[PDB]
This record gives C-alpha cells, structure tokens and sequence, in this order.
C-alpha cells in the first residue's frame, strides 16, 4: 500500500509550507470562519493553533496513502527504475501508453522525449525518472492541494473538537517543533 511519506523521499520537499497554505484552508473553511466573527476575542486560540496543524499533517504523512491519482503518478516513476534497459525498449511505448490512460500530464513530455531519441541506451533514461521528478514537485503541488482538501475535513471534527479551551477550558498535549536556523554576516568594506 503506496503510503503518503513516499513524497517527502521523492521530491525531497518540506510539508511545514504546505502546512502554512493549510492553515489558511482552516482559517477559511466554514467551522471557523463563523467562529471567528461570532467570538473577535476567542478566535486567537485558533489563530494561534498555526504549530498545532503542524504535528496533525506530521502525522498523518506516515499515517495516510497517497491520492488514487498519485499511486500510479509514484509507481511508473519507481516501475522505470525496476525496468531493466532491454525490457525497458520494448515496453517503452507501453508505460507511455498508461501515461496515456490516466491522462497524467507527463505522457505529452516523455512522448516527444522518445520521438526526440527512441536509441534510449542511457542518457534518456536517467533524464525519464529525472525530467518526471522535478515535473512531479510542481505537479504535487496539486496532487497535495486536493489532499488539504480531504484532510482538511477530518481535522476539521478536530479544531471544533479543542474549540472546548474558548469554552470550559480542558487542555491536551502537543509537540513544540522549533525550526532553529540564523547566520547573520556583515563582511563589507568602504574607504
């Protein structure tokens, strides 16, 4: 079962800036934006729950799978990798063919890749899974928007849920995640 961590690997991209649009997903859904015009005052526990959303998409990147969409996206990725070069010729035009199928947008790409060089001994392979990689970044921009959307749901029971310490406090516990990092530099020179 293709698990969502996978995309941390594969891109190699943070979840904190995609968490960031999130919180801006929460701040707008329905639950909270009535709550924030109803209670002015007790808006700034949710408001400042920003760290909180953290350890929720935290979680469940190990706890979920990827998107129906996304599984095949990450598994021809991985499928090319396990095809092997003499193999890879002759069911070249085959996993084109279910780039096809799923109407993904790097069946266009990596068509005019193979009628750039249908010789593929080396080079265009390596570029295949290279070329997809960093198309599937700006790709999963999407692919993970849909996922804040879905999520977003179930987190949504969640907030309403600690919505109790606006009323009748009661607390829970939470990690605190500080990104530590600062260099500051000044090395100039004028006469």
């Amino acid at each position: 079962m293709l698990t969502l961590d996978t995309l941390n690997v594969m891109l190699a991209v943070s979840e904190e800036g995609l968490i960031e649009e999130m919180i801006i997903a929460l701040l707008a859904s329905p639950q909270l934006a009535v709550f924030f015009e109803k209670f002015p005052r007790l808006k700034a526990a949710i408001t400042d729950d920003v760290p909180r959303w953290r350890e929720a998409l935290r979680s469940r990147l190990k706890d979920a799978r990827v998107p129906p969409e996304l599984t095949e996206e990450v598994m021809c990725y991985q499928q090319s990798q396990l095809l092997s070069t003499p193999q890879f010729i002759v069911q070249l035009p085959q996993i084109l063919d279910l780039l096809h199928r799923l109407n993904s947008p790097w069946a266009e790409q990596a068509r005019q890749l193979v009628d750039a060089n249908s010789t593929i001994t080396s080079a265009l392979h390596t570029l295949f899974l290279q070329r997809w990689r960093l198309s599937l970044i700006v790709q999963a921009t999407t692919l993970n928007q849909q996922l804040l959307e879905e999520e977003r749901e179930q987190l949504l029971s969640e907030v309403q849920e600690r919505m109790t310490l606006s009323g009748q406090l009661e607390p829970i516990l939470a990690d605190n995640n500080t990104a530590a990092g600062r260099l500051w530099d000044m090395s100039a020179g004028q006469l």
